[PDB]
Formats: C-alpha cells, sequence, structure tokens
C-alpha cells in the first residue's frame, strides 16, 4: 500500500497496534517467535510472528488521528486485517485513575473534526468491538492489572493553551487522554471488523507524574499479553 | 421536585426508567411486591416496591432528550438515586439486528446539541456503567436472550424528512434508533452514578416490521427481569 | 398513528396542545361538551368535543422539542389537523415579565439542533401563523388579561449548569423561557397549517417566584378561552 | 459618529433605513418638509424634515449585514434613535407572494453568523417590535395594499451558487430575500428601541420577474406612507 | 448588471475597488485621465479613465462581505473584469504596526459564515494572487513607503461587543482588521482572476488613534499610485 | 522534551521539517557537514549539522497536524528554534499543476477542526512568513525549479470517502493536498517566529500519477537546497 511496503499475506489478521514503532519492535522482540519485519516504510515498522503458535502482527501507528487513519485504512483495505488492538499509553485525568492502570477503551470523546465531517450535524460516539473488549477485560482481571472500561478522549492537541476542558471532561467521566481511538474504532466499524484500544496510564495530566518505558515496562509487558491473549482468541 | 411529588425516602436508589409511564404501571403490578405510586403529576407515574425482597423503583420519562433529563436531574439531584436502568424500546436500523432482540447500549451517538452546547468543538462520546453493563449482559446471556451490546443512536426526530443518515450511521455499525441513552448517560456520569440502557427491538425502520406490546411481552418481560436482577446487585 | 389511537374523523381541524395530559383533561371537562377520549396511548390523554357550538381537540405533547414533534406531525400529516394551538406554561426572563402574563409567541430561539440539520449553516426563525396570533392578540386584549406578544427561548434543557446565556437572551428581549414552541411553528410552516403558542407564566427563572395551577387558574383558565375563541374563529 | 457627520440633535427619534441612499433623497424630497441633509461621509445620504407636522429622519444603510450595523449602532448608540423602520425591497420565493406585494417581517432567517457568535449553540430568531407591526399592518390594510405578515432570510450572498436552501425556506413559509433585517432587529433589541422592516416585493428568484424604480413607485410610495404613519404614532 | 448601469465594454479589465464611492470619485479625478463615469446606480460611483497610458477602473464596494460580493460578482462574471485590488482602509490590532503602514494582504480570517456555507466543515484560507501581490510589494517597496506583508481579519462586525477574540488573533500574528477582503478573494479565485488587498492603517484599534483622510492623504496617494502601478503591469 | 531527546543547544534556531524521519536522515547525509544525531525517540529522527559553514537541523514530524504540533511545539517552546522550513510532498489537486512542481505555501485551508477550537465562530487563515517566503520564491526562481506560490489543504483524512470537496477546493484554487502546514503556520504565529512550507508535487490526485522517491529526487534535491538556503539568510 502506499504506507506499507509488504506483500499480501506478510501482515497477519490480528494486529497490535503501538503508536511507537520502535515499541512494534520491543513487542516483536520480546514476545514473538519467526519474526520477519515487513515495514521500514518512513521509519514505521512493522512485524509479523508467533505467540503462542498463532501468527500476529504488530505495526506502529504514529501520533494522532490521521496517522493512525492511514495505517487503519491501509491495513483494513489493502491487507485484510481482521481484529486490531491498539496498545498505548495514555494520560490520566481524574485522580481517581492512577500510573500504570490499564484502561480498556468502551469508547472516546474527541476535538478532531472527523466524525462531524462524515456525519453533519451529529455526534458519533465510536465503540470498541464488545466480544474482543469483554475477552481483554476477562484477561486483564486474571492476569492481576488493575483493569478500568470505560470513556477516553482521543486530542487532536497534546500540548493545549488551556485544560479547562479536559478538567470538565473529567467530571463527565473521561479516564484518560490519548490521540488514536476515535480513528481506530470509527474505521473499523465503517469495514465491519474488530477493535479495542488497551492503555496503560503513564502519566498524569494535573500532578504532573510522569513515567519511563523502564519504569512501567513490567505492567506494559503484562498489558501486551493480554492485548495478544485477546488476540490469539 | 418541579415534576415528581415524592416525598424524600419514597423511590429507592435502584431506578428503572420506562418511557411510557404505563409501561412503568405494568411493571410495578408485575414485577413488584408492596407496591405504591409517589407520583402522577403530569400522568408521569413512578412506582416503589420490592423484587426478591430488595427495594426497586419504576419511573416514566416520556420521549426524547429534554424529556428524560428532565426527570433524570431530579432523581439524581432531589431524591439521591444511584442506579438508573432505562427499559425501553428501539428501532433496529441493520438487516442484521431483529426485532424482539435486546439491545444493552455501550454509549450512543446523537443528533441533539445538548452536549456540543457543553463541550464546545467536542465531540462527547457518553458511556454506560461497564459494571452494570456486564452485570446486565451476564443475565441476559443466562436468560436465554438474544442479547446485543453496541451503539445506539439518540434521537430528537422520530420522523425524519430523509433517513440517510441513519442509514450511514447503520453501516457504521449502529444498531437501533431510540430517544433518550445520551441524556441518561450523560447526566449520569456527570453526577458520578450508573447507568445502562437495555432495550428490545420493537421495529425494524427500513423493513417496516412492526409489533404490539402483546406481541413482544414475553422478551419484554425477560428484559426488565434482567434489567432488575442487574439493579438488585 | 404511531402514538395515538384515534380513528379518523376523530379528532377535530382545530387543537389545543397543552404540554401536560393532565391538562388535556381539564381543559375537557372544564370547558368542552360532547366529550370524548380518543387517546391514551402512553397516557397521553386526547379529547374531542364542542366550545360554543364548535368541535375543537385538545392533545398533551409532553415536554420538549422531540416530544411535540412527534405528536404534532402525527396530528398534521395522519390526522388532517388544520389549526394548532399550544396552550403551556413559561418562566419569565425579564423582570419587566411578571407572573401570570400570557405570551403570545411570535418567534422562537433555540438550542435545540433540530433546525440546524434541517438547514445546514443556516438560523431558521420559526414564526406564527400571524392571523392565528391576530385573533389571540384581540381576544386577550378584550378579556382584560395582561398579554405580551414576542421572542421566546425554547429550550432542550430545563436544568442547565449556567443561566448566563439564558440572561443574554433575555438582554436581547426574549420574554421567557419553555420547551416546545420551535417544533410546533417549523412543522406547522412545513406542512402548510396554522398554529400560535398563547402562554402563562408560572415562574421567574431569576427571582424564584413560583405558582401551583390553583395559584394561575383565574389566568389559565382565561387563556384556555381566547386560545379556544381563536380557535373557533 | 464614525461614520454619520451629523451633530447631536440632528437626527430624528424616528427614523426609516432604506438600502439605497438616493431612495433616502427620494423620500425626504417626496414626503418630508424643512428638510435639512444631515450627513454625505461615502456618499450615505441621510436626512431629517417634518411629516403631517412631526419631525422625522431618513437615512441609507447600504446592503448587508454589515453595512446596516454600522448605521444602526451608530444612530442608535450615538444619535438616541427610538423606532426604525426599515424600508426596502425584497425578493420573493413563493410563488403566491407577488411583486408589488407589502411584506411586514415579523422575524427573519439568515446565512449569517452574526448571531451565532453572539449566543454560541442557540439559533436566535429576531423578533420585529409588534407594536409597530400592529401599526403598520393596520395602516397598510386601511391604505388598500396588498400586505404579507411573515417570516423573511436574511441573506449574505446576493448570488448563491446554488438556491436549492432558499427553495427549502420557502417550503417552510419563509416569504423573500432580503439582506439586513436581522441585523435591525437584533441590535433594537439588544439596545432596548423599536424596530420594523417593510419591504415592497421587487422581483420574484424563481421566475425571473423583475421591476424598476418607476414600475413600483405608486406602491412604493403608499409603502412609504405607511412607515411613516407607524413611525409618527 | 442588477446593480451597475454601465453598458458592456465601459469597465476596464482592471479596477481598483475602494470601500467609498467617494474615494473612487477621489481617484477619478486626482489620477485618471479621459474620465467617464459609468455608475451612479446606488450612488456607487464606479469611473473609467487612463492612468500613464492605460485604460483602468475605479468602482466603490461600499462596506461589509456581503456588499462587496455583489459588486465582485457583477464586475467578473458580467463585465469581464481581470484583476482586482480592493485600495482601502483598515484598523491596526497589534501595537508594531502603525498608522499610514500599507499593508498587502496575504490572506484573511473572518468571522463571516460566507465560506463555511461553501465549503461545510472546512477552514477556508483565500489567497492573494501572487504575481499582483510581488508587483505591488516591489512598487510600494521603490515608493518609500512601509509596507507589511501578512495576514488581516475581514469582520462582519464593525462595533463588537468584545474584542477578546481580536485580541487573540493580533497574537497570533494578524495585522489589522477590515471587512471586504475574503469575500474579493475567495471570488476571484472561485473565477479564475486575479485579486489582491491594499490597505491604508488608518486607526488603532486598542490605543484609539485615529485619521482623517487629509491626515494621511499622502500616505494614501502614494498607495493609490502602487495598486495602479501593479494594475497597469 | 516529552518527545525529543536533545539537550538544550543542541538543535540549531534554523530547522527543516520532512515528515518523515528518513528523509531527515536523507537530508543530513546528502547535503550536511559535522553531523550528529541528537533525536531517536520513537524512530523520529533529528540531526544537526553545518551547511555552507552555518549551523542548521533536520527534524521528522510524522503525518497530520497533531504530530507535527506536538514537534513544532517542543522545537520553539524548550529548544529556542526561530525558522521552521516544512519541506514535503504533496498531491495536485488541479490539471494544471504538475508532478515535480514545487509550491510554496502562502496559506493553508483545512479540515482540521484545531483553528475552530482556539478562535470559535472564526476562519483562521494560517499564513507563511512573508520574508523567507520571497527568499524561498527567489531562490527557487534562480535554481530553475517550476515554481507555484499559492493555497494548499491540509488535510486530517489521506483516504477520503468522496474527494468532492477537494475538487471544489482546486476549483476554488487550491494547489495541492497535504496534511502539516496550517498547524506548522499556527504554531509559529502564536510564538513570534518564522515558518514556511516548501513542497515537491509527488502525486496527482484525479489522475492517478504517482512517484517514487528515486524518480523525483533530482527536483526534491533542488528543493531541499533552496530550503537551506532560505534558511542560512
Ligand atoms: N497526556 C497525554 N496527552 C495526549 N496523548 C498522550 C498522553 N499521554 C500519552 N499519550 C499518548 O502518547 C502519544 C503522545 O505522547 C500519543 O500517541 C497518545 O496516544
Ligand atoms: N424507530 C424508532 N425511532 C425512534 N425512537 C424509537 C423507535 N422505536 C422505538 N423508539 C422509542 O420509542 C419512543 C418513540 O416511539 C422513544 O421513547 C424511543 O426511545
Ligand atoms: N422555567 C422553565 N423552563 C423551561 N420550561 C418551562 C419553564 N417553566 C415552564 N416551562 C414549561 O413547562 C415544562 C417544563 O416544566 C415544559 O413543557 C415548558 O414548556
Ligand atoms: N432577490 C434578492 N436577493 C437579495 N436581496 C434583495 C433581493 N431583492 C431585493 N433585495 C434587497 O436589495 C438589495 C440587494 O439588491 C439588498 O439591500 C436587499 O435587501
Ligand atoms: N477598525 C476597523 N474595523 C473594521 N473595519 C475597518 C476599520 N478601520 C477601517 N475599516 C474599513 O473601513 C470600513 C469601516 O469603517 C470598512 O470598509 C473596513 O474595511
Ligand atoms: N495526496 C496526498 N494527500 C495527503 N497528503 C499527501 C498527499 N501526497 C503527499 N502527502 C504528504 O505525504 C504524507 C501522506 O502520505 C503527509 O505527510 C502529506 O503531507
Amino acid at each position: 500500500s502506499v504506507h506499507i511496503e509488504a506483500k499480501q499475506g506478510e501482515i497477519a489478521e490480528s494486529i497490535l497496534l503501538p503508536g511507537d514503532p520502535l515499541r512494534a519492535k520491543y513487542i516483536a522482540e520480546t514476545f514473538l517467535e519467526d519474526v520477519t519485519c515487513y515495514n521500514n516504510v518512513r521509519g514505521m515498522l512493522g512485524f509479523t510472528g508467533t505467540y503462542k503458535g498463532k501468527r500476529v502482527s504488530v505495526q506502529g501507528t504514529g501520533m494522532g488521528v490521521p496517522s493512525i487513519s492511514i495505517y487503519v485504512n491501509e491495513l483494513i483495505q489493502s491487507y485484510g486485517v481482521k481484529n486490531l488492538i491498539r496498545v498505548g499509553t495514555c494520560g490520566a485525568i481524574q485522580k481517581d485513575v492512577k500510573v500504570r492502570d490499564v484502561i480498556i477503551a468502551m469508547t472516546a470523546c474527541t476535538d478532531s473534526n472527523m466524525n462531524r465531517l462524515t456525519f453533519p450535524g451529529f455526534d458519533f460516539a465510536p465503540a470498541a468491538n464488545f466480544d474482543l473488549l469483554k475477552k481483554a477485560y476477562d484477561a486483564g482481571t486474571e492476569k492481576g492489572l488493575h483493569v478500568r472500561v470505560g470513556n477516553v478522549l482521543t486530542a487532536d492537541v497534546f500540548y493545549r493553551e488551556s485544560m479547562d476542558m479536559v478538567k470538565k471532561l473529567g467530571d463527565y467521566g473521561v479516564l484518560a487522554v490519548e490521540m488514536e481511538t476515535t480513528a481506530l474504532y470509527t474505521l473499523a466499524a465503517k469495514y465491519g471488523v474488530n477493535a479495542l484500544s488497551v492503555l496503560t496510564v503513564s502519566n498524569h495530566i494535573f500532578t504532573g507524574e510522569e513515567t519511563t518505558s523502564e519504569e512501567r515496562q513490567t505492567t506494559f509487558n503484562e498489558m501486551i499479553e493480554i492485548a495478544l491473549d485477546a488476540a490469539i482468541q
């Protein structure tokens, strides 16, 4: 496809979608066997391998609705991908959401215009695939993680001049901010395929708490395991 | 409160919210014991009784976002209600959704302006309480119903001049149309309480299939049972 | 029709539209002769009788744009209704508007999205039928009421978190808040029929003054008389 | 003021507002006595004189919401004007509205953003002063004119690429198109003063019928007479 | 055309567009030879003459997007005009922009709805013709003027209740406020012809500095010279 | 900063901003001397070196408004960058724009919501720094390139379901589509620094013409040279 140099058949039907291509590399090297790298266009690494005997892929998406939309469109339309699980990070809005919690997004709010252009006059609420959601929830519960299922904000702007509206969204139960889920869920629904976002809380937006990858590595690894485990079902 | 004549303490902390006040009466008479009627203002019947030994209420909401918003605000703010389950009907958009299916709304799309006014420039995605959702899903699965968990449209207009956008929403996975869920979910989130909508598909919007209450009574009764059963947990 | 169980011909061509179905009952019992009740679906009472020898009906609408839109569509399209007069209550915004004043709405502002969806990019100003307006104005003037003709707000939200915008509308001459007129006027114009809203001020939104039905009964009765009197012309 | 060179007191409290400054000149020369010209800034002629013994003024506004807004703000805020009657032309949308009809605008629709900026999320419906409206209606009825009271469109664009939305507005009862009324009515309401628009239909937008000033001069003169006659009351 | 009484061929292919028709007269009398006046409809003076031997015209536009849009549509579509240079005034927002500076607008921001109606969901950025822009810039630089090339605001409202957003636009580099450029640039682009706006700063919006025409006459004359000089190339 | 691991002082005040980090590497290796790599976070390569003796940097941005906004905010606010030139590719809309043309964006249209959120009710037109624009234009003209200066579309969606609006923008003179310029120009203006986008046309959106990097390498190299050459001035 335009942004992926893989041949037909090189990408598995189940795929994990980290934002960071170097996390795709980490995931492939850490969890998968019989790995190949099928893409390096724009440095946006993608790999296919095997996990507990089942083929699965992992593809960086970049940051933001427009970037992930490019990759998700191509994966679905050109490579026949059927199950897409974003595995990423997010920033907690609410005090009761803690760093290292795992959030499974039921739906996402957004300040993107992408859906207003498609459905003029409507608020489109992008929805996770429930069967994937339940599988991931059950796996995370069994794994011993703190798992929160709820609403997130998909933001276009990481650096917002005022966080007043983000605070207000927190007062309406929104758990955390990230930059991709609306697009993944909307496009998966458009094409009749299955999507989910499983997120590690890496920072808290108002307290200023932050982590390095190493400082959340054990939680992150466990989260990747549940995302894979849902995928292989 | 302005629209409910009940005394403090007369309304239980768990409440079912049919749109039709005569369905509130049917639910109270059919399922509850030790019933009183606490409201007849505007004919919008409300009752409190006991189900399997646990106090529970049932309150008509009327049709549309503005009507249900009035009742939900008053129930939460004046009567201390904590768990609110809308029990209603909806019209299927998709061919694969069948009359007599039970839909549990994860989230809702809308053509209402209510949330655009609150969050200018954002799409707010109203979310069910996951713990109530899971309880209802598990109960419905055990009860032997066809249960679908997904997205609905909360419409302001029942009689729409063109159904083009409703069809398009169906192509993006939206299951059915109804007229209340966005408001219930948004206000419950605002006030930190728990909400869910459990819906019976009573009509199919493009095929023209329709039912009378009697023609869906067994399914409807089973749906009320799961809504109660979730409530009493 | 879907929400009205009347046979063809049972509803008169002129109809009064209170929001409260119990007010429809009061109006029929108090003013009309040879009364029948043609609807009890959803408790939304409707009656037909005679006033000064002329057939006229009265139909509850419920609260909010979506509810009244359902009933008005059905009355016009399925029952051939030609003259529709909402008779309701409203909350004064301005200090110079007093409780027990009668407001005849020339037009209505709104926070509903209903007309933005129909006329994207435009502000649609819904207009009363002038000939009905003049008849009601002349009748109210003769009856000795305080009658104000002007602008109202049709609100989707009764419980608004901030009343700043309602205050601002008052500073631009808007007289009072209610929850139905935009829909009635827009749909009547769509179908080429005649509509008017005649409202009793029952509360003042910033002073906190409020009334019971009994406390405004004489004014309300006189208002119903002028609404009927316009109708029978 | 910035756009009017008159001294304080030179402009009367009642004023007619044609769009064309040369029509202001025609009105002053044809109907008024003891006339002075108080403004020629930008060629936007303004005059004060006497009609049936009462002082009255006439001020060109130019075309469009932004132009009339400048003049109306200055007249109200700097010159203390209290009664403002636009006297202009319009293009009929509906077949049943005829060239040479006089339309008295109750309210106006618009494609301008002026009120959306002031009342974000709301449709503001600008309203005529009813007492001026009634006076003009009664005077026009007595004068023997065809007078229509209703809704108009205040357009920003005279040359619209598609007239689809204008046709649709006609199907919702909107009588004619012009380019000033929303602004006049909104600003008069803002400042607590009295406004009305009295319009001659000079063209029909879909049939292509058009007139010269001479071809509508008798109707136009009679319309000016009723506008003055209302003003002097 | 509807608003211009000129015969075909009486208007030159290059035209200057002051907002004030009396400035059109001043420009024609001061700079042009062999002058005729081709329009006095609505007092909106237009002239054709010769400058350094080349035919050129000058046409008042009035104030605001809707007024200039009328004239620009007619000039382009009915009179075959190819090069259109607005020559006007503006109000500085930024402290670093000085009265008597000449601003050449690269593009324009707006609070008009004109382009949102044409391109729903998009921000359209109207662009100057670069070749005209460069010619005017080079001529102004040679003439010894202070020339600033940048962004302006095309406002619908001269009298804005709050200038907060205008200040904010200044903080994002917007140089000055005026009331026509968006329309000129958008329509010229639509029809494939060449437009530019060359503006004299006549007032500073926050400091209150203001000028009479006489107080900026030398700068204004030099600006007209560069606008002509670009035109005749 | 959060997404760049460079120490203070490691990034030069002038920077080129390709979307593709592998193009940043190509630019550094091909044109610069004394090169270091200061960032590999998320694979988003950044380098500093010397060109004709002057320090300059090159930093990948990723694709889309949200991605470039992250990097531009950090470069300006944390690293003190003053001159930012995006060097990228774009897709021609118009037939008269050819593959291998170089487009210098004066301004950009967008379907992003980023500026509507910042300036509610306004269309913000993001503007290039004119002095950088002129330098690049003069350098490209001297270099013998086909250089077009004009308007572009900054799109959020690469894969748009209908290209109707993109075609319409082409009919209003918009030259090409890309995915970053609105953000770069808006943020540079916000912070008072200098930005420009210099683009190679790599594909034609309606004809289907496309190129590989090798197939446009000579043009691309010349474009990089002019971007550098402007930068070092
Ligand atoms: N506080 C935050 N705000 C926005 N995005 C965040 C935040 N924390 C983590 N992310 C995620 O990391 C990237 C931005 O650093 C995005 O891909 C986004 O999903
Ligand atoms: N097809 C439908 N469209 C809209 N609302 C529906 C439909 N079917 C059932 N409903 C529900 O029933 C009422 C409208 O008849 C509303 O309360 C709504 O939730
Ligand atoms: N203050 C108020 N705000 C909104 N609606 C009101 C108010 N007072 C009376 N109403 C009317 O009564 C109902 C809400 O109580 C609605 O039908 C509405 O028209
Ligand atoms: N068909 C029309 N469309 C828009 N404005 C019109 C029309 N006919 C008359 N007008 C009026 O005349 C001017 C435009 O020619 C405006 O001031 C406007 O109010
Ligand atoms: N401060 C200002 N605000 C708006 N328009 C201005 C200003 N100064 C000059 N103008 C120009 O002059 C007219 C308004 O006085 C308009 O045509 C406009 O372009
Ligand atoms: N046809 C196109 N549509 C959108 N972006 C494009 C196109 N061609 C090149 N681009 C650029 O390349 C990337 C998308 O492939 C974006 O960074 C964008 O700026």
